[PDB]
């Protein structure tokens, strides 16, 4: 009922996008484990980023099915880097994939809208559209500090956000 | 230290058939919540494998840090099928799926085994051989149940294996 | 004190016929669970069905040492079948194995009265033919409760008198 | 998957040597009991050998069910005596009973390794190499004690070893 | 109702002889205390069965009193010793008045089997002869073991018996 | 049982090394609590380590007596400096120190494989070698940091991660 | 401040020696729990001693640190014994041992009080001397309890001295 065929199948681009921020995430979270890395909290930073996206994906998997809707999978394809350079690129690279994403669910909140989907529209504000925002908004806040700290070339800059915002 | 490149390399190979697996779960799960399936039980069964095996993957990339290699990930592909077909199908393809991944990992050993390295033939015999014997006989269990039951064609088959195996 | 050797020789014979009654269950366990069986409450029945056999020929044993007797062990047979081909045929060679075992209960509480040793009629009495009578009650029900519900070949009755009545 | 023939036949002989052990023990168990041997603790140290065994049996047996091999028990054999002497000589016999269990297990690890299990290596050396090793260390103490203090023939011996280190 | 006159006789004489047993007890207890034998483990437990017999007499009482028979009350007779030599022969001595007992009883048991006296029987079964057989056995141990130690004339046996089994 | 000599020196080799272990972290513990150093968690950090090495000399002690083999103690060598000049060399050190430790346990472990000594591979495998590996990646996360941070002749550096990482 | 070189490297004697210490005590720790002694009350004694000796030499450590001295650590020369012969022999020498420890923190104290330093003087009584005094009091008083029960030949002296003193 009021579900539109382009609506199913930009739900299930969606999901597919939602699983791939979260496998950037889970890259980046072991990045920062490696033994010539080692910031454990902003590994622990970026493991937690995962488990939400994936959390985020199910939600539109559920709203697949409630709808009647098919979900369709498709590959999930692999993050752009395995070496994420520093703490600051990889914040910087994770506020991009936000903002990518965000975009993304905005022609999806758009189509809804033009094609007079309430439901979906109150679904995307209800979970997406401000999650997002207060996303962008920490790694803008993050990317700002370690920027001014001097990151990534001062020795002490990524160590001490490690130890004293993320952990 | 005594870790073999041909060793990094299948690390990373089973790392993505770990994820393989948790995707080829998430989809099984999402399949028995649809308004035509409705196996709720079937579904949460399924959504935790999917998590565990989550979990197998994320080991096998500590092991890569903790052993010095680095880890290289690859696309995810998407399940054989988005239409599971019946609840004893779904066991079924789990089962041959667990017996192709135990067939991935003994490969694995027999490569440690070759390369001389006992810490990485001990880790797949602590976290990942018996685990799969496990997995491969509950399944193999589950599949012989719903097949004297006569699932998928008797009506209350699944459903009673739903309600009281898997509930 | 008023323990014959036709007494003594007796209760050697039910300590073994004991020990007997223990492993055929030990066997009826690990047959239901089985890949190609695979019925857990079948199997947790008979388990403690051989569990409460090696406490009936504990305590023929500990009659022995009490009245002065000497313990003659003799080998355990293995039982007669190792695939009990169904949770029916079970039952009904469980039946006829506790009511082989009464018989011999009964025939040494004859022989004990012939020799005036109500200490081990007693005992007998005490310990043995009533758990005797209860147990063929019991395995009586489960075989008519299994026969009535179409088992074996009905596809539902086994799995859901496993569910039910022994889970 | 990967269970060789030679090894399911080992397997079954191995369940067959654990539960004989756990006859032997049970043996030894009843002997201290009678009224002209009466030491209490060695009767209650070997019942516990006595279940410890039945358990070794009882994971071997579900091991053959987990990887698809079939049981096939055997008539389990009398012990070799059931007078045990004394003591000491009953801690002797359970300490060569235990090497030659212990030599069977290491054959079965050789089978093993020659073809390819890993599983099974595991399963042996998890379960079964050191609880041997610990057990063969122990029966050594309680022989070395028992000969020291001048059993069987000293009368104090096994009675102070009874009430003080088996107690 | 069914209470023959030879049983209400033998009755009578099994109370005298219940009252007698613990009698000698009494005794036991209190040569364990002078001041040249010293056992207190040894006078505790003769203690301790000197009032259980005076339960057994006590049942019996009772029992007349039940059957609706008349209790004929005689001389308790003074026990054979009052030095009881050592610890060794106190409790040989008191295996063999338990034997005593127990044949008493088992002729009591013949007499109401001969005069279709189940109630009786079964008062018998139940309260004494178990218990007789149980007493007998204990009382068994205990002279093994001291007699091994080497009771009476090894200093160390009686105190070792007395602090370790007794106490 | 199956225990070669080879095996036997091999282990009381190894014993001596943990102990020298143990014996170059004291020394490293009491240099970072000198008036001109004052590290207290590195001090503490490598206090710690050093009651881990003499643990592990014990278990290989103990492992010596459960196989009936016979430890022969060797001077423990005093460590190669006394001085350990800062943070980060102390690191490098330790590093340097378990690899070298890591190798001598894997060739313990070849020549267990060698000798067919299953036993012993799977003590050094569930204690020892990932036991090693963990230390390993501790340490050159510990290493990486120091570097990064500018120590030892960043006045900030040493400090802050005394306070941070190790306090 | 007030102190004397040659009291620096007295301390560093000191040191080695209570290092000794601990290590003769490991010895006869794991001694006491071979197969052919299995004495585990005077294994756990000789462990605590071992643990306590590190304790004596930590805190001259930690006093050559608070003074400003420098540590300067030496090989801990091996035990003279690997084999110490009965439990009565191990008590024998580490009687010696303590008095020659304490003969060693006599001259200490010698030196100290020539050199007039109050703070090593009164360092030395209140952690040494009188802990000194109680250990050789303690391992006398254990020495006449061994050679007046007949060790190291009278059977049960060693036994019974584990099982009620030490135990
Ligand atoms: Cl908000
Ligand atoms: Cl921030
Ligand atoms: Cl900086
Ligand atoms: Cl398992
Ligand atoms: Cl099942
Ligand atoms: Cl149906
Ligand atoms: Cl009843
Ligand atoms: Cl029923
Ligand atoms: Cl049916
Ligand atoms: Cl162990
Ligand atoms: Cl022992
Ligand atoms: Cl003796
Ligand atoms: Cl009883
Ligand atoms: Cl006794
Ligand atoms: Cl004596
Ligand atoms: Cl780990
Ligand atoms: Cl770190
Ligand atoms: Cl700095
Ligand atoms: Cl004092
Ligand atoms: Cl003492
Ligand atoms: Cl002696
Ligand atoms: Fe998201
Ligand atoms: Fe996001
Ligand atoms: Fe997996
Ligand atoms: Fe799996
Ligand atoms: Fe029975
Ligand atoms: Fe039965
Ligand atoms: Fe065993
Ligand atoms: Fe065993
Ligand atoms: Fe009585
Ligand atoms: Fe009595
Ligand atoms: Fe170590
Ligand atoms: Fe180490
Ligand atoms: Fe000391
Ligand atoms: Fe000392
Ligand atoms: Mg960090
Ligand atoms: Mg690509
Ligand atoms: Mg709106
Ligand atoms: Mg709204
Ligand atoms: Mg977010
Ligand atoms: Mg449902
Ligand atoms: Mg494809
Ligand atoms: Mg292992
Ligand atoms: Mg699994
Ligand atoms: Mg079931
Ligand atoms: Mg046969
Ligand atoms: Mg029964
Ligand atoms: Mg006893
Ligand atoms: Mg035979
Ligand atoms: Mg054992
Ligand atoms: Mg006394
Ligand atoms: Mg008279
Ligand atoms: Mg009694
Ligand atoms: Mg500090
Ligand atoms: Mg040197
Ligand atoms: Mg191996
Ligand atoms: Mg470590
Ligand atoms: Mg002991
Ligand atoms: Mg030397
Ligand atoms: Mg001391």
């Amino acid at each position: 009922q009021n579900f539109h065929p382009d609506s199913e199948a930009a739900i299930n681009r969606q999901i597919n996008l939602e699983l791939y921020a979260s496998y950037v995430y889970l890259s980046m979270a072991y990045y920062f484990s490696r033994d010539d890395v080692a910031l454990n909290n902003f590994s622990r930073y970026f493991l937690a980023q995962s488990r939400a996206e994936t959390a985020h994906a199910e939600k539109l998997m559920r709203l697949q099915n409630q709808r009647g809707g098919r979900i369709r999978l498709q590959d999930i394809k692999k993050p752009e880097q395995d070496d994420w350079e520093s703490g600051l690129h990889a914040m910087e690279c994770a506020l991009l994939l936000e903002k990518n994403v965000n975009q993304s669910l905005l022609e999806l909140h758009a189509l809804a809208s033009d094609k007079g989907d309430p439901h979906l529209c109150d679904f995307l504000e209800t979970y997406y559209l401000n999650e997002q925002v207060k996303s962008i908004k920490e790694l803008g806040d993050h990317v700002h500090n370690l920027v001014k700290m001097g990151a990534p070339d001062a020795g002490l800059a990524e160590y001490l956000f490690d130890t004293h915002t993320l952990g």
